[PDB]
């Protein structure tokens, strides 16, 4: 099976590429696991694939470390998540957001039901196992409990059927056949929970499934439109329709080749202790301790040799911070350019924790808007920050045609130099904030609404006339001929490769 | 001569160090030599040194560019600032700053009268040199005149005698004998003028001394006080009396191993187009000519083999980034202990142009004050952007001890996770303002006034009573036994030095 819809095909990848580290000795999910895993992504090294798992028992489980997080090359910084699509692993970031937004313009291709795969070589029934009792890791020395759920994909339906939405929420176990997670707004976790309460009938029918497809996993974690069923979107995007099996105690389809796959379900009235959990953006606050929603597991089945993949997440760089960020960006953009905005491309720089998002602007577009920076700014902060697609994002630049967004020094650099602190700014208040920014949820304010800015790094005559500078750099500062005689004889000179 | 009170002497050190590449091909002033520096600025290369310049007549002249810009190991990065004041080449920004701050609670060391110096060595009247024929740089291509003047001290006195003020401004030829320069309010050579304009009697006696002691040049390009004569902190700084010689002229005093020394008149009436130029925020904006201050020159006196040290500034990093903005934010961190404020440390962040200074706090001492943050960012920010130490800064970012603000990534992190967007933010529109930022000069407000801002990156229990996280990093989030027994088997397990 190929390596964007086969997570076991994904770690042989990995290896292929000279990107795993296969660690055959034990190692002790209570924090050993994910500090080695921290390492690797605070220094951009190989993904960490724990063989030998403390408390590992009848095939559950092994660990697999980083599996979204930076190579140390510039040349391939991204292949892993290129793997994850069956892209070059060159791929630009540029190739890998088009990629995902590939199929907001295609049909959906549906799922395909096959009547069995890897996931149910193992089962254990609701006397058979203990969730207390599995290698589940402790990822951050004061997390609240034990994050087993870090990089698998939830799935839950409408009460209607319609909509089937998979997607990543953090969920740490409770007792032996409970988690707690979060479950907050706007998610579509959410949402579709929100349904079901006020059917009021019964508990949200819920599977949890851990080494799923890879391109499946990418759209869990991107906010893709309510009410689009992401199955079918990584049906279009990867030309191909999933395979998924049927859950054993309830109708719901899960990867054929999922790795591990818990049953059950979201509890429409009973909550438990979440948290608190090493976050995003690089924080734990310790013993925040809050009511969080209340999972039932009733069945567990499995791959022999099942591997769980886990992000230890929190500074620089992870899956929160390459997947997260980039991939709401990716959707900033388009929604952006549906709504009629000259945005050509947006990221999220890294070096802002992914809580900006600079928006590279057509300026031959918008000379012909002919508009001001400020009315200019209101329509794009109504426009993101109005929508579940802006709800990670405190900050939006604005910056002309000439910044690469994709690299956070040039975004630096022009919001530090054409954007007025204030003038050059509008704040808006009266907008759903994200409270896990510690400014935000443990801050001076409001957790849940206002402290973002859209900060216009534009210069006045890109509205009118046209960029009236050149860069004092040696690419705009020196002509061609000069700037390649300088080039060719750098070396002779005495002065001092792009794989590596 | 040693290589902090002798140009000469740092050139060798340079050489002795590894960190100068001679060239001893001919290279054009025009340009070549700029866009040579240019790059090795962009890429923290050796220091060029071009002895063969196409237009050196007469000893009249080598070219050092890059004199004060970044070396590409982390070891020894500022080493090049390092050899300017006889400190270890692996001294680091805290080391370098405290020895430019030394001498602020030392007696002056005033200088010494000696009868002569390498200085003399040559000199051209009024009737044997024509500006317009030595080999003066053009430094950017669009740049409206050829800089001679980028790296080299000019030397004015109050009318009364009391102060004399040594301090880098950019000049660039007007004619055969005379410059066009930048003297703008409130920098100490506009103070000056404006004594001598108010006089009215005559024209400001000027010397203009380049491959000047490089002791000296620090302290030019550093806002000590106003009234205090450089020569004499630099004497303390060093613990030596600076030799001078008198100039032919004139009774101003230059040092005695100065390479190249112009000696004539600052125009208390007249004015001449000046710039533009590739300057400090990274931009030139074409055909942006200004009228500026008009110096004549009525004698030049070289050592033999003169060598003309040049800063081909713009985008990161070069000598109006590492002296600039350092210097800055060290007179800045002792201007806020001086008004009782709890600061401890200070720098300017390459990645904001050095438009930001971060300000760590003493958060034991925050808390005794019993304040808020409103209150504190009120504070600071009237203390710093009502001097002149805080003229060429625009935002404050106020962040506590877990974070080194010599550590562009840290400050990068805390200013985006623990400042909230307006709420923890004051504008500041009543200050004078910096107008060489694009967003200034050529931005949608007042040029020279208005556009800073304080902000606060202290969460609120840094008021309180005391810091409630800890980081989601390696350093943090596990126990000392565990990260050594990671680090001990790092490389064992399969995973990836200090000088590189
Ligand atoms: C890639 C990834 C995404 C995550 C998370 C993680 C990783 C690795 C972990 C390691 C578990 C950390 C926390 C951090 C935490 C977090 C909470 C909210 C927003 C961002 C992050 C949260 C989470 O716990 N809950 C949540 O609501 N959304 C999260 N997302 C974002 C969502 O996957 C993303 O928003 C999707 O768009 C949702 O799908 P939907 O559009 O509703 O169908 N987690
Ligand atoms: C290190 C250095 C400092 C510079 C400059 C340069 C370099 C290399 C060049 C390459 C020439 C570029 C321009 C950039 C330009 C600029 C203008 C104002 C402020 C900052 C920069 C300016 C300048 O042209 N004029 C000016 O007023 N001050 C400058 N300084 C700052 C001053 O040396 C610093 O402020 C001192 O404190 C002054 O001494 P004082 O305290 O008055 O005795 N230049
Ligand atoms: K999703
Ligand atoms: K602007
Ligand atoms: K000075
Ligand atoms: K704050
Ligand atoms: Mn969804
Ligand atoms: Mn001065």
């Amino acid at each position: 099976q190929p390596a964007h819809l086969c997570f076991r095909s994904f770690v042989e990848a990995l290896k292929v590429d000279n990107d795993l580290v296969e660690i055959n000795t034990p190692i002790d999910p209570n924090l050993e696991a994910a500090a080695i895993t921290r390492r690797v992504c605070e220094t951009n090294d190989k993904a960490p694939l724990f063989n030998n798992l403390i408390g590992m028992k009848n095939g559950l489980f092994r660990i697999l470390g980083a599996p979204g997080s930076l190579r140390k090359s510039s040349a391939d910084r991204y292949g892993r998540l290129a793997r994850h699509l069956a892209l070059p692993p060159t791929a630009s970031m540029r190739e890998i957001l088009d990629k995902m937004l590939s199929a907001s313009d295609m049909p959906p291709i549906p799922p395909t039901i096959v009547p069995t795969g890897p996931c149910k070589e193992n089962s254990l029934d609701d006397s058979e196992f203990d969730l207390t009792e599995l290698p589940v890791p402790l990822i951050h020395k004061s997390d609240g409990g034990k994050y087993i759920q870090t990089y698998g994909m939830h799935i839950v339906q409408s009460p209607d059927g319609t909509w089937t939405n998979w997607s990543i929420a953090r969920a740490m176990v409770h007792d032996k056949n409970h988690l707690t997670g979060l479950v907050i707004p706007p998610q579509h976790i959410w949402q579709i929970h929100q349904m079901w309460k006020k059917e009021g009938r019964s508990d949200v029918p819920w599977a949890l499934a851990f080494g799923v497809p890879p391109a499946a996993i990418m759209a869990s974690s991107m906010p893709i439109p309510d009410g689009v069923t992401e199955a079918g979107y990584v049906g279009a995007m990867t030309g191909s329709s999933l395979e998924l099996v049927k859950c054993d105690t309830n109708d719901l389809y899960v990867p054929a080749t999922s790795e591990i796959v818990l049953e059950g379900t979201l509890s429409i009235s009973e909550t438990g202790p979440e948290g608190p959990f090493g976050e995003m953006h690089g924080y734990i606050f310790p013993g925040d301790t809050h009511l969080g929603a209340k999972y039932k597991v009733n069945r567990i089945t499995y791959r022999n040799n099942a591997i769980m993949p886990m992000s230890s997440c929190g500074r620089l760089t992870d899956e929160t911070h390459t997947m997260i960020g980039s991939l709401a960006a990716a959707e900033i953009r388009k929604l952006c350019q549906q709504n009629d905005l000259p945005i050509t491309d947006a990221f999220a720089p890294f070096e802002s924790q992914v809580t900006w998002v600079a928006l590279r602007v057509d300026t031959e577009k918008l000379r012909a808007m002919k508009t001001t920076s400020e009315g200019f700014r209101k329509r794009v902060g109504d426009v993101v920050f109005n929508h579940k697609a802006g709800y990670t994002i405190h900050r939006l630049v604005l910056v002309g045609d000439d910044i690469d967004v994709y690299e956070g020094k040039d975004v630096l650099w022009a919001f530090s130099t054409r954007c007025r602190p204030g003038m050059d700014e509008t704040l808006f208040e009266d907008v759903r904030g994200f409270p896990l920014i510690p400014y935000m949820g443990h801050g001076n304010g409001p957790a849940h609404r206002g402290g973002k800015v859209v900060s216009d790094a534009l210069m006045p005559t890109e509205y009118t006339t046209g960029r009236n500078w050149e860069a004092a750099d040696f690419n705009q500062s020196y002509p061609e001929d000069l700037k390649q005689k300088v080039l060719d004889n750098w070396t002779k000179m005495g002065f001092s490769h792009h794989h590596h």
